[PDB]
């Protein structure tokens, strides 16, 4: 048996082109993984199988369209193999998060199988299968924290000096990422929203490890379009820095809230606070960067 933990993630910068056609948008972000994670075991079997515990699981499908099972077929299928494991994933990574939660299981397959089957590939061929799989795979392998410059750029490594704390909170409802590029073209038609400075102060502040330094450069460009959906949004944004965090943000297309805060005793002074507000359906306090998807247990 193995088992491998792997982290959710956040994004600290996300810059988004204006629209082209195929009405693309290109992208340029920060990743940050965060110590909301999930743990996966992986045991050899008769037969590939899945499983899920943790709050969210009852919903997620056990079959082909869970990414955690499509990796355990492109890893077996890499190496010539049938995909003869059982697969547990205790996730603590909210489900329909927006943190990439279910990414980071097919990352955290495919590291499991390498180690049990003692295959061991590099790194890079993981994080090359990790690619074929959906584009936030190859974070949840990488961990720490990264700048993606674009589509199908490598990740380039952030190194940190300090560990940062997080508070993180989630709504009840998801906002669709369709949704929310529609709505950030049509305000930047009708007006023109906050353009977000450029990437390398953001990478020298995590650099630094220095949080006062980091707090207004965090910035994500689809946040405008997300609380001109929601306005409660932004409710949600200014009761967690009004209970004490240095800056918030949604985190992608949202709804989903990431605020930065002083220290581990601010964090949890302010997700008590925002958890008694009630504004959210749930609230954690997190660290990052934390590593990606490592074995722990074998």
């Amino acid at each position: 048996s193995v088992t491998v933990r792997v982290p959710g993630k956040v994004n600290l910068y996300l810059a988004v082109g204006d629209r082209r056609e195929d009405g693309y948008h290109e992208l340029t972000t920060v990743f940050h993984a965060v110590s909301l994670v999930d743990e996966v075991t992986v045991r050899n079997a008769d037969v590939l199988s899945l499983e899920l515990v943790g709050e969210g699981a009852d919903q997620l499908p056990t079959d082909e369209r869970n990414l955690a099972w499509q990796a355990a077929e492109l890893m077996a299928e890499h190496v010539g193999r049938a995909p003869d494991v059982s697969i547990m994933i205790d996730k603590s990574i909210p489900v329909a998060g927006g943190m990439a939660g279910g990414s980071a299981d097919a990352a955290a397959v495919l590291v499991a199988m390498n180690s049990l089957w003692e295959l061991n590939v590099p790194r890079r061929d993981l994080r090359m299968l990790a690619a074929r799989l959906g584009s936030d795979v190859p974070f949840a392998l990488h961990g720490g924290t990264a700048l993606g410059t674009g589509r199908g750029e490598e990740l380039a490594t952030v190194l940190s000096r300090n560990t940062f704390h997080w508070v993180l909170a989630f709504a009840d409802s998801g906002l669709l990422t369709s949704a929310v590029y529609n709505e950030l073209d049509r305000l930047r038609e009708v007006g023109d929203p906050p353009r977000l400075g450029e990437p390398g102060p953001v990478l020298a502040a995590l650099a630094a490890g220095d949080p006062d330094q980091l707090a207004p450069l965090l910035g994500n460009e689809m946040q405008a379009a997300a609380v001109s959906l929601d306005p409660a949004l932004a409710r949600a944004l200014r009761a967690g820095v009004e209970a004490g965090a240095l800056a918030g943000i949604v985190s992608g297309s949202g709804p989903t809230c990431a605020f930065l805060c002083t220290s581990a005793s601010s964090a949890i002074d302010v997700g008590a606070q925002l958890s008694g507000a009630g504004v959210c359906r749930t609230v954690r306090v997190a660290t990052g960067p934390v590593p990606g998807a490592r074995v722990v247990s074998a």
